[PDB]
């Protein structure tokens, strides 16, 4: 079939994603697993879309949804608010999401016979948090209001990150794709140290460049005046796309980028006195529904990547290994997080930890990043990197994700009444 | 790969919005601009391959034009059509394909083309649509019905401006496509097959369309989705359903869409059965869905109107339009009055004159514009040389130009010295 | 696989081209069937080479192959030789040729219903003969002088006709396809008569036009004075795919002009007393060379065509009409021929005329024009001409070359005896 | 489809008559008007589209140079090889590298491009045909020994100046292939990994190319195949045979057809064995069979270059012609001699500085050159940025224009002032 079965997919698609919404919205069931599900059924099941096809959407959607997404996610966060937990929250990230990869890759690493490489791109995978099936959730039981906020600052920001690791993890299994800059600094100060020294170097360059570009919007959005629909949110994506495309050239993670800048748009009040107060309220309203705007858009974008995740599973890669990955997932849950969230118990009580550690689920950013390995093995190969491994990947992956989301979401309580 | 794209986009819009800028503080419609603004970036900077920028148009050419279709769908009252639904009927049957033919005509006789490819000119350059004439309607104060009936006659003509083309289109690949249209030529000549084809096209997207637009509503009642995102998600999925499935059945799926939401845009006529409570928020839901739905249409026009201009080349451009302009004044002043001298009938005579001469192409055409040369260049059909894509394409960025801006300069003086 | 299963497919062909040849030269067979059978064998049989790869070549080959093929029949003739018996041809070929084609649409007709226009194009592809692999057979059996040289002239001529005849009928079938005049004399004068105008029309243009670029040829060679290859053949290819195109841009066969071209070429020599002597022998010379050359180009192209034509085919179909196919075969060549080829008893006996009637054969331009009417429906779509209805029509063919050129070159000697 | 085809050869082919013509009558060499001509009937006359051409080229890039380096095989001496056999392969294989490697540094320092980039310009300009200077040679009487070696030195580097590209093209594609060039380099580093897949590559195309025109000559024995047309058809048959399967074991298939060549075309050797009577029939056979292929390499010949003059676009080589041909003389003046110099412990200072000197750039690179571009248009790979596979095109035309140019002048100063 021609184009407009791309059109019929789509439909598929956002009208599948209204009916799982429809089902959560009916049942307290995380929308998560049932928009996965629900593209098994509408994928494998039913042949109605063929992987390839799913694929070649989703390289697409993997990166202009995830711009978006993260974008918006930079808009929603409070400075202040982060600013009240920031020691905290950097080192967690940090080590943690080092940690969780790389401790996950040693436990990839011992269930299946992988080179590190091979794990670590796992962890990094599974790098990123998303407990957006569980804020609501929190006031659903009357969790307190503290840690919400260190758990979405720690989403926030490791959403992009994980793709960073993963991009580094990838680079170092396929050479080209490298860029050059850490191809540099890998050959000259070896992979070990080259990985850290890039990381450094393009989350600093990233997340600078993110802040200029991002005080560059506003002051635009100042002399310009642009109150009106539909000039500013055009500008808006935009804007967020040019943070990404310059920070890619520039050997950096432009996801980072359009997400710090979003960060800025979102936090960022400077004024004189001498100006008026006819355009600063003006500039906020027009701030606030390109936001929501873009919240809708990231809503979309998020139901295309777990659905689209849902009908790009292999059934039979799956159920083969469908034990060994779950041993995997709760073993990532239980092991990885804990163990690399150790070095914050300085701040909170053996308890108190106890409960932000064993709770943090795995989400959007992984389900996107599942058939990533799969998309590059088809496209060019790689003793390195088998298709098989790529398959075998994407499905733990899923299995990780669904047992996550699953898994947590279901325990939350109990963890409230048995620690408080 | 994507790198390239997000660069097209970011500079696309960034564009589009610079554009709006400059449109908004000299007052100077915006549409000119984006085509000029488009022919600064593709080949006058070499920034963007024209060629990609021609893939972007194949992405946008469907899925753009179904949205913005869509969304015009639902800007609608019922009410306001069934008051002149008999001229509209006649405007955009007889009358649009009167302007095709008319327009082949001129451009057989001046680039010395099969009429074929002067009517397949003529399809492509059929549509309307003059959503810049709408500010200066309410400025200069120009009658209420003129501009309803105006209105009315573009969001009809868009769609319809679609199918005709696809039928030249369809006359020019020798197969036919195999499809119905085929088999009406094949056993009544063409025109007569063509016209059956018409009638068999519009009556079938209708029917399915209201019946999908019903079908919606419908739903909405016993799913009661009020909410972002919900909603919206809801909208874009019926659309593509009704496209896919339109074109399945081999009908025009924009003219599907876009009645699913005339459906959507005119229906408070199922709420006296149900209590009013949650209709009202229905109905401001439907309202808020409408408005996001028009930012993305207005999006995907940015779109089309910049990677129109950057998608032409100026040599051709300029070596034909000696000609080109010829062409359009050509169209303008005498395809329309003489497609639109049925109406006479029902109209006052200057009121006549007035809405047949200003009459504005505007996007649809610009979507299309690339189509023959694109079929051409692919597809590699020998009765559609390269060449001749080129020629049509850039009569059309002549004609679209030269149109919108002496129509948007016509209303002041046009008014007074006639009404 | 890429490009270079395209270079296998070559390799395979001409190898296996090799072996049939062999086969022939050690077998008094005809080597056409045995490259059919080949290409049978290579193809369905082994599945080394798929139908929509030859095919994909085989359009190709159609074009240049037969552009070549007809180019060199043209130089190989003698023009005195066929003025001889100018006027029995012209009648021979034009009504023969036409009434075969209809009668034979008749008989196609017939065994299975189908619109005139199918049969027509069938006969009209049956249409062409090639005798090439009984003209070495015709003196291994001290067969007369006269009546091989009238043969010779008709297959030279009927070979570009049968595509012209083809070419119409399948116009008829598609509206598009047809050219503009063509278009334009039939809606203005009907379709039969309008055959006929179109009919003579391209036949004079093509015919004149070629005479035209054929002696421009010859002064070209004349002035330039090009003795010494390449460029002599370089030029000689040129010419003849530049009388392709012009001829049909003018909407006319450019295959007949190409072959009038090499006709002029082949057989023209008019010069001045007042001229030397050292350039026309070198000019004569020359022309040799690159004729000879093109004959083993053709050759090369014939081999192509015929093999391809065996992988092309697909037995089911063959299978499933095989006998259908039979009776149509025999029958066209017992009735078709004959029946056709009646006016002209008024210049041989009632005995004469029935070898020469009863024993043309079908070869190459039929066996290249098998798999077109397939090539369009697989192209593009049309009520009128089904896939079904060109797998059975190429299938049919199929076995009519191979029936006639088995039969007629088996049945040859037992004629002469029982005739002479 | 095919008709634009039609004319497309027959333009060309008349075309490269023609420069045959002026070539002959002005006794200037023929392929700067080759190159030129094709420039006029490409973007010139826009009579060519550009990408069409590059789709011929695509097709003659492959089939072209296997026919070319297939006869060019048969046209030896091996007698000839086995004097100078270790100043050929020390010419060959470390003085081609070097020259790679030292254009690259070239390339890079000039264009700021990544060395990689340089180096893949580096091997695409490594072969060399001076089949022009040939006349030159017989006629200002150069000494007949250096005729030969470099002779001999050109039919060895046509092949071999393809791998080299191949390998530079597979380092930029990011997963190299995943072939064995891929893992070479994953256990020992690109440069090892990359010598190692050479002597590879080279090893198993000889041994199978020998194999190969063994068992040719040995199948002609039992075949006892003597005429046209059963013989040429074999030859090309076996010429494609021996390179698919060089690339199916992803050896250089040219490589082996020109090896394969190479064995025809000196095979004398088995006549003692059987009664010499049929042999020598064989053996002219074998002559005439050379000769129709020698005319079909001729044909090719002029096939690529005059695509490469219709390829290019002037707007690029001019804003960059300024650096190309500093790029040209630069490797003319400094690329050959320093890898080159290897070779000063055999001959002598004079006699190696004239060999080194005169290195003309021909066909290979000429069909090498677009590939670049081609597979970065294609593939869309992010690491070749077409823009960069213009400057690569670009380079390489004005780097074989000027060579073939003053390299066709310096003979007779060049010889005279030093020997
Ligand atoms: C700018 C002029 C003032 C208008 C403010 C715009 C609305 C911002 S307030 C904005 O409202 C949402 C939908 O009503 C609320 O979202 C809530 O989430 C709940 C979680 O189950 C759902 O029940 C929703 O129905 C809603 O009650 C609230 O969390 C959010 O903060
Ligand atoms: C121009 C200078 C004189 C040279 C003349 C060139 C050769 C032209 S003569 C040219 O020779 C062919 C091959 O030897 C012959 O072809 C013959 O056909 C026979 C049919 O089974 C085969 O046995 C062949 O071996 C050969 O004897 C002959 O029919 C043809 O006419």
């Amino acid at each position: 079939m021609i184009e407009l079965s791309l059109a019929e997919a789509l439909f598929l698609i956002l009208f599948t994603g209204v009916i799982s919404m429809l089902i959560s919205r009916r049942t307290g069931i995380s929308y998560v697993p049932i928009f996965i599900l629900t593209g098994l059924v509408i994928g494998p099941l039913l042949k109605l879309i063929p992987r390839d096809l799913a694929h070649e959407i989703f390289d697409f959607v993997r990166v202009f949804g995830l711009v978006i997404i993260l974008f918006t996610e930079g808009h929603n966060l409070s400075w202040r608010l982060l600013k009240k937990n920031m020691p905290t929250i950097v080192t967690l990230d940090t080590i943690g999401l080092i940690l969780t990869a790389l401790i996950a890759g040693f436990i990839f690493k011992v269930v299946f016979n992988s080179s590190f490489l091979l794990g670590f791109l796992f962890g990094a995978i599974i790098g990123a948090t998303d407990p957006a099936t569980l804020i609501p959730l929190f006031r659903q039981y009357r969790v307190k209001q503290d840690i919400e906020t260190v758990i979405v600052t720690e989403s926030i920001f490791n959403d992009p990150l994980g793709i960073v690791l993963t991009l580094i993890a990838i680079s170092m299994l396929v050479p080209g794709y490298g860029g050059g800059i850490f191809s540099t600094l890998s050959e000259k100060l070896g992979i070990y140290a080259g990985g850290v020294i890039y990381f450094l170097y393009n989350v600093s360059v990233s997340i600078s460049l993110g802040i200029f570009l991002g005080i560059l919007g506003y002051k635009f959005i100042k002399r310009t005046g642009i109150f009106d629909f539909p000039e500013i949110e055009a500008f808006s994506l935009s804007l967020a796309f040019l943070g990404f495309f310059i920070g890619e050239r520039l050997d950096a993670s432009g996801y980072l980028v359009a997400t710090v800048t979003g960060i800025v748009l979102g936090n960022y009040k400077l004024l004189k006195p001498r100006e008026n107060i006819r355009i600063l309220k003006r500039l906020q309203r027009a701030i606030e529904k390109e936001v929501h705007f873009n919240d809708t858009l990231a809503a979309l974008a998020t139901i295309f990547i777990f659905v689209l995740l849902g009908a790009e599973m292999n059934l039979e890669v799956i159920w083969s290994n469908l034990g060994k990955g779950l041993l995997v997932a709760l073993g990532v849950m239980i092991l990885a997080r804990p163990l690399a969230t150790l070095p914050l118990l300085k701040w909170w009580n053996f308890r108190e930890y106890l409960f932000i550690a064993l709770e943090g689920p795995r989400g959007v950013v992984p389900s996107a990043l599942a058939s990533l390995p799969l998309s590059l093995a088809l496209k060019y190969k790689s003793p390195l990197l088998t298709v098989h491994w790529g398959e075998i990947i994407m499905a733990t992956v899923v299995i990780t994700v669904l047992t996550s989301v699953i898994v947590e979401t279901l325990w939350i309580p109990i963890l409230k009444d048995k620690l408080d």
